[PDB]
């Protein structure tokens, strides 16, 4: 019932995704990047999201547009798939560790875009994504799904690691602000208004 | 689980009802409309139903105001809660408001105490000092006869870090005093919360 | 009922436990050292767990070997408990404080036995228990129970609050990664094993 | 025979291992990164193991959870071969140079499983393997072999000769610590048990 | 390769017996009941077979104890290894617990010397102060008549330290006592090993 | 047998060198400078090789030429006595003492000639060898041995006894590292060749 399709096109990338948030967490990605395929279906498992996503993109060029791209339109979705902003939680928070490192998320269904991300990658590329993509895609994901996103890996020692944690701790919080709780009209805001 | 406490000092009049189980309704009037918007978030993010009326000397101050409505809101909130058992004790969550991030931990203990860091940098949001703001909660916390964490991590709107401070300390607040398990299980090794 | 039955001995330590993770918080610990016992009781009580343990350990040497290894065969039994790692939210994070103390701790159900440990004690001992014996504790328990364990105390000025609202904190996390939670038969890895 | 033959499969690696302890410096080893390949070669060469090694992974996404998941089934396969733990050196240290770098191992067929690694590496990758990932490789061996593991690359200046002096001194101290020494059934242990 | 010591004073009435070339059996009775680990771990781990007890002045505190404790047990060792002939003279070896990492280096001398570093944090392990360890590894080498190097490279847990520091030990004074080569030769181009 | 002599004449020094590498310690060595004789004798003793030495150099110059043509002269002997790299050890390492000095040496019998060497001494001369001679000769040993030498003095301060203890742990590694050891036909080395 909370579900939405996306296709989005430009010059650079041609994508398409459909996302359910009451999902068992199934994933079929394939944006041509291999890692990010990897984020995205550890974001759909433990978010317990349904995600269906095809990219062709300009790797030839690097990963970037195609990265972006991926989160602008999964944000789309996002938003789209969560409808009126009504009898929801409207925050979660979660920390999700691997092995060494730690990670919290902390979302606001606010209708404000607006995201604060800090990941510590030491690294230049995980598999063929650039690291500072990694940060990138959740700011594009969050302003596009129109929300507040907060991610920090408080240590660590291995980028895999590290974003990867970021990725199930980002799961797991929005899991919770999408949860439906209480009367099902009530607006969580004290303005009365999520647009 | 509701509460009704009057109050009256030579420098305040203070009279509310505080419902634990609600729907976020409040009608707060404190005289000063940036704690009336502080105390309206806690009760729309705590589900707490939340009347409050305050006639202060403002003439001096803002702070007898505010200490006193704080007050008076932790003795209707230690009310409210009754017997300290059946429910979850501790509670925690975090709320953001755009660049500024907040942390609340309550722990329902029955011994008053509070850990305050907003890390405010104004003289006043609106008609309320920001040295008054840690002053509410901590004020809060000890009439409330629990144990209060609120730190704001990071931010650079001092309005921003004072609402998402009282979002989460909701939050925090509505968790610790969710019903759970036995209704009889006192939740302390010492089998007492007095 | 999810329950184990550990006994296990060697030169140092005879020690017998059991666990039932679908508890009421009671506890009927005696270790040979009275402040672990209260760590102990406090883990159960907020857990949800029900524990026995008896040692008979060494103490004429030092607390060492009777508290290191009360922690492996609690592991073993919180290990054995889980059985099946499937249906259950694998992440769990709390925060406990104690008066002035803050402690966060943070789980998961990685099969990977993984710990750290940050308790900023400033003690030798509290009671009969040395003070580098309780990070020990924690790391012993997470490394027995094949589970990844993060537990930091963020700040306070009394051990005794520190140590407790570790295990508080600890115990919080631990009661809500083994929770029960969507599909029974659902694994919660994107790699689809937690052995 | 000290031999072991391991087989372990999730939805990231397919991996096999065939190991002695007791060989002649063999190695059959193809993890599908190629200097990981050679470390493991050297590790068995210097080692006098014999080891056979087939991973099919996910090298598409990255690096990690090949070599991650080689390192545990080869830990596993050490751990099995090694058998009872009697009659045994326990104890292994080595010093191997290569050029300009210097490396010390040290082993303790505990059963404590227990890793302290510092490689000093200053690379990304050395062929195909990330640098991140060796120190990974080396504290998974350990904590699936089920034994104490500290290796020190004390200076250097090229990172192929950092990793594989390591590897070659972690060969030279698992050798010793596994060589057969004084009466059969005694247990290298004041408490009289090694799990 | 086995003697045996009893020296008595005023503090502490002792009695060591020690073979060299045994299979790491061990009857250690000091009053202390981690320096009894200890030098259990030590005979364990050099294939020494070790019987000591000690009537001790523990009202006073644990210090008379580990140190005759040590002497008696140094002085045994010296007269087990005899005309210090046919022996490897030097050894070496690593030991960790854990976290912790220790190195032992031996030179059967005859020269009474030792350097230690054991790196401990608090005062007591068990009932043996932590500044009387590396005590009695100095008084054990000293009336062992060699030198001894230990250093606690690093760590967290000083029962880890201590007890890698104490296996290290016993893996390197194993190996300097070894017999190697022609058993006459003295292994010093002076000649002479006193 | 293992041994080897070399002769070599320049402008400078006239040198002959006998070396067995299977002996009981026995030496003869007169270089013309009594404390680098007294090294070399305690190099005999403890790495259990005999050696004969005799240079006439120029002192008359100073110490130099003397002390870096004994110490090439003793590498080519050396290097020649341990004729085809199979059938050893190849890897040595010891630790020695001399009262308050610790040294350590580390061998690799590599065919690649390098030194790494720390001695941390403090005088101009130790009787009449200039100190700054003695980190030369081991030097020059190693490269002319066609070997990688790695000695260093962790901490002392006795010259005489930094010095010694660091002749005394090379003799004790360069013993270990041309021990025979394993099949003699066996190259220990994964790409089959130590030229
Ligand atoms: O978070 P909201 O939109 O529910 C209500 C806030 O009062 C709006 N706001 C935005 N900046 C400061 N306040
Ligand atoms: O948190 P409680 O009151 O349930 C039990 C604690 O053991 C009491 N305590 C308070 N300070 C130290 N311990
Ligand atoms: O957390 P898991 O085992 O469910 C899946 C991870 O992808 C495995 N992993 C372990 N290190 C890096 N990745
Ligand atoms: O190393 P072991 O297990 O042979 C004997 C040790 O006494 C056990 N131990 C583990 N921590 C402190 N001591
Ligand atoms: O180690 P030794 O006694 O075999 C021979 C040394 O040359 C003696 N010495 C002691 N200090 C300097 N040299
Ligand atoms: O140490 P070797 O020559 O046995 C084999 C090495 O792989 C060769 N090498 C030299 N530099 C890097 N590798
Ligand atoms: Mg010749
Ligand atoms: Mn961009
Ligand atoms: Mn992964
Ligand atoms: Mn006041
Ligand atoms: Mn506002
Ligand atoms: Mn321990
Ligand atoms: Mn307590
Ligand atoms: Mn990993
Ligand atoms: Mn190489
Ligand atoms: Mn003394
Ligand atoms: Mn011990
Ligand atoms: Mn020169
Ligand atoms: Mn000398």
């Amino acid at each position: 019932k909370r579900e939405a399709q996306v296709a989005r096109e430009t010059g650079e990338t041609k994508i398409e995704v459909r996302l359910s948030l009451d999902g068992t967490g199934v994933s079929d990605v394939k944006t041509g990047i291999g890692f990010l395929d990897h984020m995205l279906s550890a974001l759909a498992k433990h978010g317990r999201f349904d995600l269906y996503l095809r990219c062709a993109g300009d790797l030839h060029v690097d990963d970037h547009h195609t990265s972006e791209d991926c989160a602008i339109v999964l944000g789309q979705a996002f938003r789209q798939a969560i409808g009126e902003r009504k009898g929801i939680k409207r925050y979660g928070s979660a920390y999700a560790p691997l092995d060494e490192s730690l990670a919290r998320a902390v979302v606001d269904i606010s209708s404000r875009p607006f995201a604060v991300i800090d990941l510590k990658l030491k690294r230049e590329k995980i598999g063929e994504l650039s690291c500072e993509m990694i940060p990138h895609v959740l700011h594009s994901f969050a302003t596009s799904a129109n929300l507040t996103l907060h991610v920090e890996v408080l240590y660590g020692a291995n980028d895999h690691h590290k974003a990867e944690s970021a990725f199930k701790a980002t799961a797991l919080a929005l899991r919770e602000a999408v949860t439906k709780d209480g009367p099902a009209d009530a607006v969580p805001s004290t303005k009365g208004v999520l647009e």
